[PDB]
C-alpha cells in the first residue's frame, strides 16, 4: 500500500488451491465472478467442507455408540480451552475481516468523491462558460456596438469559451463508474455489517455452550448434559459451515487478489477507457498524463482569455463609462475558472486515484484474507472442541 | 478520515480526566509534551496507579495473614476463565494500538514522499530551467549573431525563464519538515514495535502462569503452587506498570486528540508558513489556495516561452539550416517543464496532504486510543486474576 501491490504468501497459496468442479473437471483459476464453472468451482469447495462435516458426524455418531454399547474432567477442561482458544481466534479474524472491508468501503467512497468531484467541475466550467460568459458578452456587445475591434475581441473571447468547452468535453465522464461504486459500497457495508453480526452471535453462542457444559458437569445435571449435547450438535453444524463459507471466500479472495489490476481492466473495459484505467492502475511517475494535452489547452485558453479581457478593460472602460461591470464579470468568472482548472488538474491526477486503489488491495487481500483464515481456524477450533466435548459425553454419563 | 475529523466521545472523556501534578496544583490540560507541568501531571497519573498497586499487595498480604493465622477448585476455574478473557483482551488491544501506530506511520511516510516529492520537482525544474535553458539560449545567440529580432527573443526567453525560477523559488520549502517527518516516523515504528512485542511476552506469560498454576494444583505439588503464587505476584506488579502506562499514555493522547490542529499550528510555528499550514490542515474548498498564484504565473511563463519557441522554429528553420537541434530540444524542455507544472500543481494540492493528516488523527485517536483503553483493560483483569489466584492460593496450600 506503499509503492505496490504484491501478492502476499498467503494469497499466492490460496490461489494456487485447485479449481475442480462439480464433476472433477477442470476449472480456470482466474477471477471469474461471473462465470458459471468458477462458481461451480467455489460450489465444490463448499461441499468438500459439507463431506467433510458429514465425516465428522459419522465419526462422532460411530464413537458415541462404541462408548453407549461397548479423564472426564481433563478432557472436558481441555475442550474449554480449546473451545476460548477458537473463540479469541474468531474475535480477532472477525475484527480483521470487519478491517479490510471497511477499508474497502472507505477506498471506494474516497474514489466515489474524487469521481464526483471531477464530474462537477467539469459540469460547473462548461455550464460557466457557456451560460454566463454568452450572456456578459453579448451584453458587452450591445453595448460596444460602435467599436469593429472590440466586436473582434468579443469573438474571440467566445471562440475561446468554446474551445475551453470542447476540451471539457473531451474528458470521461464519471457518471456511471460513480454509480457503480456508490452501489458495491452500500452492498459492502450491508454483507460486512451482517456478517459480523452473524459471527459475533456464533462466539457468543459457543462461549455460553461451553459455560453451561461446565456449570451442568460441575453440577451433574443429566439435563443440562444434553441440553449442552444438542447445542454443542448445532454449533458443529455451524462451524463446519462457517468453515466452508470462510474457505470459499477465502479462495475467491486469493483469486481475486493474485492479479487485481487483470479483473479491473477485464470488468471496466467499453465504460472506462484502457489508457485512463491504466494511468489510475499503474501510476508510473515516468509517464504521460491522459488529460495533460486536454489541461494545457484548457489553461492556454484561459490565459488568453484573461489577457483578452486585461486589455479589454485597460482600454475601453476610460472610453466607455458603463460596461465595466460586465468585464469585472468576466474577469471574477476567468479567475475562478483558473482556480477550478488547478483543483482539477490536481484531482485528475494519477496519485490519488492510485493511492485509493492500492488501499483497497490492502484492505481486501492483507486484511480481509487474513480475517478470513481466522475465521476459518476459529471454525476449525470450534468443530474440534464441540467434538472432543461430545466424545467426552458418554463417559460424563457414566461416571 | 471518511469525514473531517471531531473528537470521539472516549477522546473527551479523557481528556476531562484531572489533570494535578505532584502537589496536586491545578495543571492545564492542554497538550503540552515538553513542559514540565504537563509531564508532571502524566507522572502523577502513572503515580495514582502506583499506590493502587500498593494498596492491593497490602489488601493482598493482610488476607493472606489472616487466612494463614485463622470453594479452591471454582475459584481456581474462575481466575483461570479471567485471564484467558485478559488474555484476549489484551492480544486485541495490542492489534488495536499496533494497526493505530502503524497508520500513523503510513501517514507520516505518505507526507513525507509529497513533500520530497514536491521539493524533487521544484529543484528539478529550477535546475534545467537555468542551467539547460540558459546554455541552449547561448548557443543560439551565438549561432544567430545576425538578427536583432531574434536576439531580442532569446532574451524574453531568458527573462520568462528567470521569471519561472524565481516564481519557483517563492515556494515552500520542505526538507526540515521531511526530515521532521522521518526521524518522527522511525521514532515511532522503534517504539512501537518494542511495545507490542513487550506486551506480546506480557500476554503469553500470564498464559503459561495460568496454565503451570492449573498443572501444579492438578499434580497437587508443592513446589508448583508456590512458583506460581511467585510468579503471579510478579505479573500482579507487571499488570499494574502496565495499567499505569496505558492510563498516562491514554490520557496524553486524549489531550492531543481533543486540538491536534491547535497543536500542529504551535509546533510548526518557525518552520512552516501559517497560511500553508492552515491551508493544508483545513482544506476548505471554499477559500483559495496559497499556491494559486504561482502556479499561474508558472504556467503563463512556460506558455510565453512556448509560443515564443514556436514562433522562433517556424519563422527560422528555413532561414537558418543550424540550430534547428537547440530548438526542439528546447521545446521538449519546455514540454517536460508543463509536465512537471501538472505534478506539481496537483502535489501542492490540499486534498493529499490533509488526507494524511486525516488519517494519522483517525489512526492515533481511534484506533490507539482504543487500543490503550483495551490494554488498560486487561491489565486490570490481570490483576483481578492474579489477586483472586494469589487468594485462593492458601486454601489450595492447606488441602
Ligand atoms: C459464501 C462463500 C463465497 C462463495 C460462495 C459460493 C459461490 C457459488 C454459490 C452459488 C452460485 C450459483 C451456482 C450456479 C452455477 C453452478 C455451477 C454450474 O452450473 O455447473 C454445473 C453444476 O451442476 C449443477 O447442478 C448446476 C448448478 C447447480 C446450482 C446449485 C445451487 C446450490 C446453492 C447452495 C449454495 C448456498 C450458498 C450460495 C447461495 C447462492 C456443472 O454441470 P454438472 O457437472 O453437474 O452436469 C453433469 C451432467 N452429466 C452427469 C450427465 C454429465
Ligand atoms: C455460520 C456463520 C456464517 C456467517 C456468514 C454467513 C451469514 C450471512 C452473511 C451475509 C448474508 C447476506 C445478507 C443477508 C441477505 C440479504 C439478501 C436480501 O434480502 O436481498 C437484498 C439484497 O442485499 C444486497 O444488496 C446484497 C446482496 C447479498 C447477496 C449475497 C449472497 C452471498 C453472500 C456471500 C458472503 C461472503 C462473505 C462471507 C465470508 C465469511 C437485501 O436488502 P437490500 O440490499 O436491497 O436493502 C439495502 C440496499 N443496500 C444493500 C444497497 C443498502
Ligand atoms: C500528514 C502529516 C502526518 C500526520 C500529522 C498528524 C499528527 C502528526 C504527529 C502528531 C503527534 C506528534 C507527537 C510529538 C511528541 C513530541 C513533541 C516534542 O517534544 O517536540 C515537538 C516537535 O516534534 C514534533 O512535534 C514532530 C512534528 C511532526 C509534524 C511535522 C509537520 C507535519 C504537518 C506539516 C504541515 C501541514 C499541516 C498538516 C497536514 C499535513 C515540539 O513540541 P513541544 O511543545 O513539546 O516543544 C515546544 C517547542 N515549540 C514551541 C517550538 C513547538
Ligand atoms: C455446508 C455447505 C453446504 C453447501 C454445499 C453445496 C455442495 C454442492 C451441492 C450440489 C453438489 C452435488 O449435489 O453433488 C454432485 C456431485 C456429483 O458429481 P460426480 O462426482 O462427478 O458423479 C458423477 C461422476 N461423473 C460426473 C464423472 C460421471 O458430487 C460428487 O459426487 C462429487 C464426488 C467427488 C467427491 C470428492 C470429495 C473429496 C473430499 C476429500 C475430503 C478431504
Ligand atoms: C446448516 C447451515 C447453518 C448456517 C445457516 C446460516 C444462515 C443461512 C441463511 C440465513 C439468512 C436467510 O434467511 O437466508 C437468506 C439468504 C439470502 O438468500 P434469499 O433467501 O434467497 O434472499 C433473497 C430472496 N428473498 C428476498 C425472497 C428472501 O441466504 C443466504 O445468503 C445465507 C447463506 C448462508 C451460507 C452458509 C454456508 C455457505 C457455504 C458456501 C459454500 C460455497
Ligand atoms: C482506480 C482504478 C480505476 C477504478 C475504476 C473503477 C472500478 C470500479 C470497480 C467496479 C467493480 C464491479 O463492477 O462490481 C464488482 C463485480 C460485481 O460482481 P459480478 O456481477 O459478478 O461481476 C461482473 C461480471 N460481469 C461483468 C461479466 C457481469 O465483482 C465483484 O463484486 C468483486 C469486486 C472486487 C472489488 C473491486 C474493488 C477494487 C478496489 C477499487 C478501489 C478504487
Ligand atoms: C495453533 C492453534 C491456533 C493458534 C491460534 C493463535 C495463533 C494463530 C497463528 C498465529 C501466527 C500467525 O500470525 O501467522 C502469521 C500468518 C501470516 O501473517 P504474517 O505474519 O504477517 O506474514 C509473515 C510471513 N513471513 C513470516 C514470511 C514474513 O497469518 C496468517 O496468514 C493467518 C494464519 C492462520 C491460518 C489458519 C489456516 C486457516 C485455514 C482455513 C481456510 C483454508
Ligand atoms: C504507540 C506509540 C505512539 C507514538 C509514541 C511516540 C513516543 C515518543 C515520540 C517522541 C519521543 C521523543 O522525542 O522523546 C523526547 C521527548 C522530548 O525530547 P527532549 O529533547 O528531551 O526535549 C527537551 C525537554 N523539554 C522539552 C522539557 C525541554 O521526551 C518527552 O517528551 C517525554 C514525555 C513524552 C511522552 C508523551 C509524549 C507523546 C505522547 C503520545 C501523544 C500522541
Ligand atoms: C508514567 C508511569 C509509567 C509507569 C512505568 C511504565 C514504563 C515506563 C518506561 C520507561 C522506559 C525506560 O525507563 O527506559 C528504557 C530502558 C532504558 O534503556 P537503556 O538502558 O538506557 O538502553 C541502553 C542504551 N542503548 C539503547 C544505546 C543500548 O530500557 C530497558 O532496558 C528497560 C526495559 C524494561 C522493560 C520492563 C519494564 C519493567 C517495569 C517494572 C515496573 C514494576
Ligand atoms: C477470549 C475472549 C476474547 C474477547 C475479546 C473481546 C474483543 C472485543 C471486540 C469488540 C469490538 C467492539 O465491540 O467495538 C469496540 C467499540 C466500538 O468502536 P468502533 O466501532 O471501532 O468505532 C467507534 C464507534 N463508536 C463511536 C460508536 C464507539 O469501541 C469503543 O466503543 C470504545 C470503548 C473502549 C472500551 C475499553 C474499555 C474501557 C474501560 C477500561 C479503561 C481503562
Ligand atoms: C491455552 C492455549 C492458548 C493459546 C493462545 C495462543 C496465543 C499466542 C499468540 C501467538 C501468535 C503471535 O505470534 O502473534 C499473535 C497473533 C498474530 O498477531 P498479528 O496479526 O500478526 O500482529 C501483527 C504485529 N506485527 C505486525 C508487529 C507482527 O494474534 C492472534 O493470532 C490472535 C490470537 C487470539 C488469542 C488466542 C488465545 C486467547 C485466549 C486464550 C485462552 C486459552
Ligand atoms: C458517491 O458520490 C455520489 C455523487 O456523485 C453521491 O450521490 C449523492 O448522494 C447524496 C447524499 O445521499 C444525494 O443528495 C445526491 O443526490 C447524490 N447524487 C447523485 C448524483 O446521485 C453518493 O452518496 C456517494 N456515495 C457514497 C457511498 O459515498
Ligand atoms: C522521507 O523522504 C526522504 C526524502 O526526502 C527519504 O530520505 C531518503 O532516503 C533514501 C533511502 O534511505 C536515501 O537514499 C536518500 O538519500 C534520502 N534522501 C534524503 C534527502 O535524505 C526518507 O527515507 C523518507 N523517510 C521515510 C520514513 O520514508
Ligand atoms: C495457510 C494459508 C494462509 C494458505 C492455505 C493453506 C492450505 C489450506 C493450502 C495452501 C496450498 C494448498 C496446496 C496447494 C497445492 C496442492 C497440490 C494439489 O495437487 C493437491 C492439493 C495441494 C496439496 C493444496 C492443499 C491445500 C493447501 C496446502
Ligand atoms: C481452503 C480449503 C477449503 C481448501 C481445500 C482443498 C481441497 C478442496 C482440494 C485440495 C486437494 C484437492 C484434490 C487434488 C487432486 C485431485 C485429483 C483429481 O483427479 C480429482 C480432484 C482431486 C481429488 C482434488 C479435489 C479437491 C482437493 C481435495
Ligand atoms: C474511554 C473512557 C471513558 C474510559 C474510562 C475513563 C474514566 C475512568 C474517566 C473518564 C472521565 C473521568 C472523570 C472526569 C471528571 C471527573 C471530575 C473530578 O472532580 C473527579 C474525577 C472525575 C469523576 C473523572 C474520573 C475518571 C473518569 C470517569
Amino acid at each position: 500500500a506503499r509503492v505496490d501491490y504484491i501478492a502476499p504468501w498467503w494469497v499466492v497459496w490460496l490461489h494456487s488451491v485447485p479449481h475442480v468442479g462439480l464433476r472433477l473437471q477442470p476449472v480456470n483459476s482466474t477471477f471469474s465472478p461471473g462465470d458459471e464453472s468458477y462458481q461451480e468451482s467455489l460450489l465444490f469447495l463448499g461441499l468438500v467442507a459439507a463431506v467433510c462435516l458429514g465425516l465428522n458426524l459419522i465419526f462422532l455418531v460411530a464413537y458415541l455408540v462404541c462408548a453407549c454399547h461397548c479423564c472426564i474432567t481433563w478432557t472436558a477442561v481441555v475442550a474449554g480451552l480449546i473451545c476460548c482458544a477458537a473463540v479469541g481466534v474468531g474475535f480477532y479474524g472477525n475484527s480483521e475481516t470487519n478491517d479490510g472491508a471497511y477499508q474497502l468501503m472507505y477506498s471506494l467512497d474516497d474514489a466515489n468523491h474524487t469521481f464526483s468531484g471531477i464530474d462537477a467541475l467539469v459540469s460547473g466550467t462548461t455550464q460557466k462558460m457557456k451560460v454566463d460568459l454568452e450572456q456578459h458578452l453579448a451584453r458587452l456587445s450591445e453595448i460596444f456596438a460602435a467599436r469593429g475591434d472590440y466586436l473582434q475581441t468579443l469573438k474571440f473571447i467566445q471562440q475561446m469559451a468554446g474551445s475551453v468547452v470542447v476540451q471539457l468535453s473531451g474528458l470521461p465522464v464519471w457518471r456511471e463508474v460513480t454509480m457503480e461504486l456508490t452501489k458495491l459500497s452500500d452492498q459492502t457495508g450491508y454483507v460486512e455489517y451482517y456478517r459480523w453480526l452473524s459471527y459475533l452471535l456464533l462466539f457468543i453462542l459457543d462461549l455460553v455452550i461451553c459455560l453451561i457444559a461446565c456449570l451442568g458437569l460441575a453440577k451433574r445435571s443429566k439435563c443440562l448434559l444434553a441440553s449442552m449435547l444438542c447445542c454443542g450438535a448445532l454449533s458443529l453444524l455451524l462451524s463446519w459451515a462457517s468453515l466452508a463459507a470462510d474457505g470459499s471466500a477465502a479462495v475467491a479472495t486469493s483469486d481475486f487478489c493474485v492479479a487485481p489490476d487483470t479483473f479491473i481492466l477485464n470488468v471496466t473495459e467499453g465504460q472506462i477507457s484502457t489508457e485512463v484505467t491504466r494511468y489510475y492502475l499503474y501510476c508510473s511517475q515516468s509517464g504521460s498524463s491522459p488529460f495533460q494535452q486536454t489541461l494545457t489547452t484548457f489553461q492556454r485558453a484561459l490565459t488568453t482569455m484573461q489577457i483578452q479581457v486585461a486589455g479589454l478593460l485597460q482600454f475601453a472602460v476610460p472610453l466607455f463609462s458603463t460596461a465595466e461591470e460586465d468585464l469585472l464579470a468576466i474577469q471574477l468568472l476567468l479567475n475562478s475558472s483558473e482556480s477550478s482548472l488547478h483543483q482539477l488538474t490536481a484531482m485528475v491526477d494519477c496519485r490519488g486515484l492510485h493511492k485509493d486503489y492500492l488501499d483497497a488491495l490492502a484492505g481486501i487481500c492483507y486484511d480481509g484474507l487474513q480475517g478470513l483464515l481466522y475465521l476459518g481456524l476459529f471454525s476449525f477450533l470450534a468443530a474440534l472442541a464441540f467434538s472432543t466435548m461430545i466424545c467426552a459425553g458418554p463417559r460424563a454419563w457414566k461416571h
